[PDB]
Parts: C-alpha cells; structure tokens; sequence
C-alpha cells in the first residue's frame, strides 16, 4: 500500500490527508503552519520530512496549498518538489491556481519527466470531510488512470477533462462562476419575497421544482438560510477569490463579462460590509440589511 | 358543485387555446374578446360567443380571465358593465393574467365587498404550454375557493399551485420564478462564452457542472435545447423575461428595496433586445454575449 506525500494540511488538506491514513496509505505530511503539522499526526500521518524528502521518497504527493505563490514556492526552486523528484513519482495539484501558472507547472514536470497533474477540488470542507468532492483533473490521461483510484477515495466524482493541463481548473472557475450567480439571484430574490412577506418555505417548495430551481438554492436555503446559521460552509471571500480567478482569466481571454464583473464587487461589498468569513450563503443578509 | 359553465374572457395567445381545451374537456364555454377572429376560430371548436362579460358574470359557474395588462384588468373587472359589479352570488372569477400584487388585493378587496370569490392564478408557459396543458398555475387567494376550482385548472396545466391566501402570493412567487431565470440565464451565457473562448469542450462541461454545484434546470434548458443545437427559437423571449423583469424591479422599488444585480439584468436583457435578439428566446443571451468572440 502506497506511501503519499500531503503538503499543505489546512481546511482542505486536513481532511484530505486524514482520509488518506484511514483509508491504510501511509501518510506523510509538510505544512508551514507547525498546529496544523500537529493536527494531521494526531490523525496518523506522518511529518518532520521536508518537500524535498517527500518528492524523493512518496509515490504520489499531492498538493493543497492556499496562494500561487505558495504552490510556486513548493514545486520549484533547489528544494522544491520538481528538482527532487524521483523517476516515478506522480503530483497531483489540488489548488486552485490561474491556468497560466499550471501550464508553468507542468512545462517544470515534463522536463524534469515527473507526472503532475492539475486537479482542482469542488465540495469544499464538507466534500473534504465526507470524500465527496469533484476532482476536475487536466494532464496526462496516463497519469490520471493511474492515479484515479487514489482520488477516489478522496472524492465522490472524478473527472478527466481533457490533456489539456488547464482543463480542470477552467471548468472549476466556470462552475465557481455559476455559483456565484445563483447565490447572487437567491439572495436578492428571497430579500424580495421577504418584503413582500412570502413564507419563504413554500416558496422554495414550488420554485424547487421550477426553473428557480438550483442546487445552490437547495443548498443555500435548506442548510443555511432557513436554520438562520452562516458558519461556513465556503467563504464570501473563498467565492470573491475563485469569482477574481474566472474575471481574470476573461480579461485575459479579451472578454467583456459585464455581470460577472459585477459580482466580483458585490462579494467583495459583502466582505467590506463584515460578512467576509460568513458562509457565501450570507449574501442573502447583505442585502436584506435595508428591510 | 356544479362547475360546468365557464366563462372566458381573453382569446389571446394564452386564452384562445386554453378556452379551445376547455371545450375539448367537456365545459360548456362562453367566450369573449375584442377579436373577433379569436372568438370564430374558438366557436368554431364549440366555444360559445356573442355574451357580454355582464352574461358571464351573471351566469357562468367561473369565468376566467387573460388579459394583456392591468389596465385591461381593471377594465374588464370593475364598473358597472363589469365583472363584480354584475356576478351571481355564487360565482368564483380566476384572473390568469399577470398584475401587480397591489392590483391583486384591489380585485379581492372588490370581490370581498360583493361576496364573490376571486382568485388571481397567474399562469406560465407560453402559448406551446397552453397548447399542450402542461402551464403553471401558481394561486393566491382562499383557499376553500382553490380546492374548489383546482379541478378545472388542472385540466390546462402540469403544475397547479396554491401558494397562500395572500392574494398577491401567486404573482410574488411567479415573479420570483422570473428573476431567478433572469440570473440564471445570465450566469450561463457569460460562463460559457468564457468556455468557449477557451475551447472548451461544452458537452463535457455540461456533464460534470450539471452534477456539480454548477446545476440548474435553466442550464439544462438553456445548454441542452437551445445552445448545443443552436436553436434560438423561443421558448420563451427576451422580451418577456424582460417585461417580467421589470415588473420585479418594480415591485422592488415599491418595497424601497434597491436590488442591484436584478437591476442591472433587466438593463442587460433590454440591451440584449436593443441589439436584435428581442423576439429570440432568452437562451440567445449566449449569442448576445458572444458577439465579443473571434
Ligand atoms: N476551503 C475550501 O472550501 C476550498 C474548496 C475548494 C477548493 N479549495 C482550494 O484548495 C486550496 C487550499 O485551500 P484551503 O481552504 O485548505 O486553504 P488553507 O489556507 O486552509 O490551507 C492551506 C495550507 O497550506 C499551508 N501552506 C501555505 N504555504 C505553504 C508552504 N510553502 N509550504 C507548506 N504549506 C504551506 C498553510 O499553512 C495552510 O495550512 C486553495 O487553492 C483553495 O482555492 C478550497
Ligand atoms: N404571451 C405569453 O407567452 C404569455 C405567457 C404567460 C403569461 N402571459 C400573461 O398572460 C396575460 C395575457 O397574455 P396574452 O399574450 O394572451 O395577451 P394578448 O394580448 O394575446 O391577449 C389578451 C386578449 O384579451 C383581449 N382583450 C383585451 N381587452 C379586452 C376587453 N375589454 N374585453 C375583451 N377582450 C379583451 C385582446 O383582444 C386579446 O385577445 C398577460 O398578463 C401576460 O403577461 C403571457
């Protein structure tokens, strides 16, 4: 049973990691903050190696960091994972990162003639914990069948996008994308149907089985909103960050998304307003605020 | 109770083939409308015409209306040739058309002086909708008085809905409907323009964000039967999104509510028509958007 490398064993690695050891891997783990490195041993990983020890020595390493300059910091340079690679290790990138910089990762991985895929997560902490997140991988299509099964224990849908090493991380940004339109047309919405004293139950029931229907409404609704609880769950400043990626990468690709523009200011408002680290289900408080 | 004389004022797109299967489902129909075209074409399925919305109103079980706009409401409904004004103690009038909730209560304030009943049952779907029985009734009002008639509109639709007994609860909950397609419809053509743009392969897209927190009915519509196969046929139009729309950002500023987004969508949908996909179905906002293609 194989020996992983975990680096980065934060609100996602954690649990990923944790996963791993239960799941009978042996687990060895790297994080910048020592309590985090703390947490994960309690769980049965193992830390004290550095990113170099792990390249060296783990079959696969997989990557949960929370930055592209952390991801930049930990895959190149003399100590970092692709100058030490061995011959047939795998990495496998689950952050979120432009596409601009894992076309550099994986230009790093095939001339050093390592596997790397780039797998960005869709789930979040409760997908994490529960081994329900989408894995939306770009790369070799090799790699990815060997290492398919690794993910799925992680995971509850994984997918192959195409070879193209950016594939996942575009429908990742595209699928973010998504969510933050629904969490804008739920909140302003129901702040509408609120003033106008809708019971906000029935309501769901019929538009649940509409066109209102969205698996966010669902999800916003039911597990938030109703029960009046905005612990996240995925930031306002999670969702304004991967909304700022997609932005980017449409000014980049010369288009004009003017609503999506839009948003990007009114997450980021929501967050100026305090209700930064609130769920992005919150949004919904922002802008009832003015009842 | 007897529930076989129906009134229907309003030979419309709606109206016409809703009153058409009325008749097909066994009612003894009586029909109204300025068009006499619409009122031959519906005789001539064995509607009834040539009585006045005063006959309907003294005569008919229920009479349904589906009318243009509020002031076509307000002119079929009150006065002294209208429809309270001359209603049989017994009679239930259902205003199909869509108003604004304050023109809801009025008509029930109306029909609660003359101790008649109303409900207003705003209906969704389109004249294909109509056509095939498969509309959206969403009801506000007694309650004793929808289960009464339930009957009767679920013959011309799929999805029958009594909401509250709130008489603008109907027309809210419509609206709402409306304004999440609106953002819904939106997200979906910027986001797939972006994919475009990057030559992404939208098929395969479609099958992992359909199962991820990407997912809504309104992708699946929008992607399935129009995008994919380049069919931008309405459907449902620009257009009336946008008139839908409207009446929520109106219904909005009514409530002091400044709703910013929603704001800006019915500007995006009016630029949308502006720029000739008006008469298309709201799908074409893809195509509106990815005008900025290569
Ligand atoms: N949290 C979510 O809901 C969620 C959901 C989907 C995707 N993601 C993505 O997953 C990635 C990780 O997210 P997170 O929420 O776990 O972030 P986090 O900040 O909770 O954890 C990141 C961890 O990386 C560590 N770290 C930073 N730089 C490092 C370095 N040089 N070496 C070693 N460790 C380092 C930090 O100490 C931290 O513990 C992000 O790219 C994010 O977009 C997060
Ligand atoms: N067209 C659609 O796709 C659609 C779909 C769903 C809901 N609606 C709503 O349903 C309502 C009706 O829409 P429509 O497209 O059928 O309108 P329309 O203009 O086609 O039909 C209304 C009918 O009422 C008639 N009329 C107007 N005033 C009258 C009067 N005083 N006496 C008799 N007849 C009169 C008109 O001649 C017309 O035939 C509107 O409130 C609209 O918003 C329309």
């Amino acid at each position: 049973m194989k020996k992983i490398g975990f680096i980065g064993l934060g609100n996602m690695g954690l649990p990923m990691s944790k996963n791993l050891v239960k799941s009978g891997y042996t687990v060895y783990g790297v994080d910048l903050n020592k309590e985090a490195e703390a947490s994960f041993e309690k769980e049965g990983g193992i830390i004290g190696l550095s990113i170099s020890k792990l390249a060296e020595t783990c079959d696969v390493v997989f990557t949960s960091l929370p930055s592209p300059r952390a991801v930049e910091a930990v895959y190149f340079g003399a100590e970092g994972l692709f100058e030490n690679g061995h011959s047939n290790v795998v990495f496998i990138d689950t952050s979120t990162v432009s596409p601009q910089l894992n076309k550099q990762l994986e230009e790093a991985a095939k001339e050093k003639k390592v596997d790397f895929l780039a797998a960005p997560v869709s789930g979040g902490v409760i997908g994490a914990e529960n081994r329900t997140l989408t894995f939306m991988v770009g790369g070799s299509k090799d790699v990815y069948e060997k290492t398919e099964s690794i993910m799925g224990v992680l995971g509850a849908n994984i997918f192959h996008v195409s070879e193209q090493i950016d594939s996942g991380t575009t429908v990742k940004l595209i699928n973010n994308l998504l969510i933050g339109f629904y969490t804008a047309g739920v909140s302003e919405a129901l702040t509408l149907a609120k003033k106008n004293n809708m019971d906000l139950d029935k309501m769901f029931d019929i538009l649940n089985v509409s066109y209102g229907q969205s698996r966010i409404y669902e999800r916003n609704y039911k597990s938030f909103i109703a029960p009046e609880n905005y612990e996240p769950g995925f930031t306002v400043n999670l969702l304004k960050k991967d909304l700022g990626f997609a932005v980017d990468l449409a000014k980049e690709s010369e288009l004009h998304l003017p609503v999506s523009e839009m948003l990007l200011n009114v997450y980021d408002e929501a967050s100026q307003a305090g209700y930064g680290e609130n769920d992005m289900a919150a949004l919904y408080k922002k802008v009832s605020e003015q009842l």
